[PDB]
């Protein structure tokens, strides 16, 4: 039993009248196709594309071009300034090197902007990641900018975009374990499960302790609007099977609490739809 009528209707009451454009992808483990909402919109990804980036970094690790214990120079003055980076507060000193593995964990789990931009340097920039996304057979998405360019120009975020179909496909290609070695896959799943970002988004209305591998993303506000409040992830159902849910709240005039509640409510509806199929 795939996407069926009261699921699409619960989603209907969650977004109708909200001053935002809400992208939705729901792919339960018995669905041939994802349920999509606003499938024709281009949703700015913000931090969500650190998942795509990590998959490319770990695929180049799997191909030997890089190594997880390979060191990278982090210079406090050289890197992207005045930005979100737990790495530049965790580590003291004017210059230090960290392993690619810690760059990955910082970018994926802590959504770190400096670590993310250093991984862009090692793989060949946004154009490397744009080619990789296409190489997975995902067409309706684009990546042209890094974190530094997005911080420099707030309109540039709209060109690092994905469609809801493309959001489902990357979540599926991550979840299905076929794009990466077993060691690389297992690190990415760990980083996506162990994040403490966005607790009120996909995890917000799920029972405590529900395993959710997910990547958040959020823009800043401008003139009382938030261009993007996103969360994309894999919910582990009680039988161990995956439920893929992505929600992208675009150009919202609602409060942050409402934007996250929208994400949470969709994830809950998809979740409870799957729970009644079992015990
Ligand atoms: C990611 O979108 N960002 C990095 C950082 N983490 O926020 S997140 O949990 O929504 O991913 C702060 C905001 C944002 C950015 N400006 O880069």
């Amino acid at each position: 039993s795939a996407q069926s009528p009261l699921l699409k209707e619960q989603i209907e009451t969650i977004v109708t009248g909200k001053k935002a454009t809400v992208g939705v992808a729901v792919w339960g483990p018995d669905d041939l196709e994802p349920l999509l909402l606003n499938p024709f919109e281009k949703f700015p990804m913000q931090s969500v594309f650190k998942l795509h980036l990590a998959m490319l970094v770990l695929h180049q690790v799997d191909q030997g071009k890089l190594d997880l214990n390979q060191s990278v120079t982090v210079n406090r003055a050289a890197v992207l300034q005045n930005t979100w980076s737990p790495m530049m507060k965790d580590h003291q000193g004017d210059e230090f090197t960290v392993a690619v593995q810690q760059l990955l964990q910082y970018s994926v789990s802590h959504s770190d902007n400096v670590a993310c931009d250093l991984l862009f340097e090692l793989v060949g920039g946004p154009q490397a990641l744009h080619a990789y996304i296409q190489s997975l057979g995902v067409k309706e998405a684009a990546v042209v900018a890094n974190e530094a360019q997005m911080h420099a120009d707030d309109q540039v975020q709209y060109q690092n975009w994905t469609s809801m179909k493309a959001a489902a496909q990357v979540l599926q290609k991550f979840e299905q374990k076929k794009q990466l070695s077993e060691t690389s896959q297992a690190l990415l799943w760990k980083w996506m499960v162990e994040t403490t970002t966005g607790p009120q988004r996909l995890k917000g209305l799920l029972p405590a302790g529900t395993i959710v591998a997910h990547k958040t993303g959020t823009s800043g506000v401008r003139a009382g609007k938030t261009a993007a409040t996103n969360d994309a992830g894999v919910i582990m159902l009680p039988d161990g099977r995956p439920l893929l849910v992505a929600v992208f709240v675009k150009d919202s005039a609602e409060s942050e609490r409402t934007n996250e509640a929208i994400i949470a409510q969709v994830a809950q509806a998809a979740y409870q739809f799957e729970l009644k199929k079992l015990s």
